[PDB]
């Protein structure tokens, strides 16, 4: 009935695919050293994963440490093609459901045309990694974002943004947020683009809209070729709305259990990473 995985980092391992660098200090050199250690990082997860029950694995952002800033200095797709081919091929052998989701500055529907190009090059970047690891059940989740104003034309930026986007909208999923966009609003955005919706339990809960849990899963499911993704966290007791507790609660895990229309992959967001009732 269900794949489990978790983002990022791994912590009985201490590996992590997301070390970065300040920016002063983005040289050839200490970019590659970083990277070096991310990817051989990602290795050790999707091995640790093929043994332990884990079918599915965030990678994080900061992969190859600024990849798509303007003045990253090299060609990382040369330096690590060979490299991603075959941590891929080894992701593809373990069964590991792969994908990315890209920060908080990522807003192709913001009113900026340069906060626009990075954003997309962003998502570009994001969009590549997953084609060189050859990941084709690949995902891509997005946010749709700062609403500057206006909801209604900061998504029609949005869509008009990523329309053209064709490699990107190979692996772009949307999802909802704990504040603007409710499941309901990105299941109209996620249809402008031919992409599917992932719902998000913890944002959902805190954003609900007219849909109770059972009914958002139902009408986001078929929006997928494949297989359904869903991120499920808990509500950390004693911080912010939207703070993702250490362990996802069992009450959080019956409620998502019994609202799954059919067969999921379900995204574990907790602090505990692996260990997050995962
Ligand atoms: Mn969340």
């Amino acid at each position: 009935m269900i794949r489990l995985g978790y983002p990022c980092e791994n912590l009985t391992l201490g590996a992590t695919t997301n070390r970065t660098l300040r920016l002063a200090h983005l040289t050839e050199e200490r970019v590659r050293e970083k990277a070096a250690e991310n990817l051989r990082d990602l290795e050790r997860i999707l091995r640790f994963n093929a043994d332990h029950g884990f079918a599915l694995f965030r990678i994080g952002q900061h992969l190859i440490p600024f990849a798509s800033h303007p003045l990253f200095p090299y060609d990382w797709e040369g330096a690590y093609e060979e490299e991603l081919a075959r941590l891929g091929a080894l992701a593809r052998a373990f069964g590991q459901r792969l994908s990315m989701h890209p920060g908080q500055y990522v807003n192709p529907g913001s009113p900026d045309p340069e906060v626009v190009e990075r954003s997309l090059a962003e998502l570009r970047y994001s969009a590549r990694l997953l084609s060189l690891l050859g990941a084709e059940d690949g995902v891509l989740v997005l946010h749709l974002g700062g609403a500057y104003g206006e909801k209604g034309k900061a998504l029609r930026r949005f869509v008009e943004n990523l329309r053209g986007e064709e490699e990107v909208l190979r692996y772009l999923a949307l999802e909802n947020d704990e504040r603007l966009w409710n499941v309901e609003e990105v299941l109209k955005a996620a249809e402008a683009l031919g992409v599917p919706v992932v719902v998000d339990t913890l944002h959902h809960a805190l954003n609900p809209g007219r849909l109770p849990l059972e009914e958002a899963l139902r009408l986001a499911f078929p929006t997928w070729r494949g297989r359904p993704l869903v991120h499920l966290a808990s509500q950390d007791p004693k911080k912010r709305p939207g703070a993702h507790a250490f362990r996802v609660t069992r009450e959080d895990w019956e409620r998502l259990l019994s609202a799954l229309p059919g067969p999921a992959d379900v995204m574990v967001e907790a602090k505990g990473k692996e260990q997050g009732l995962a």
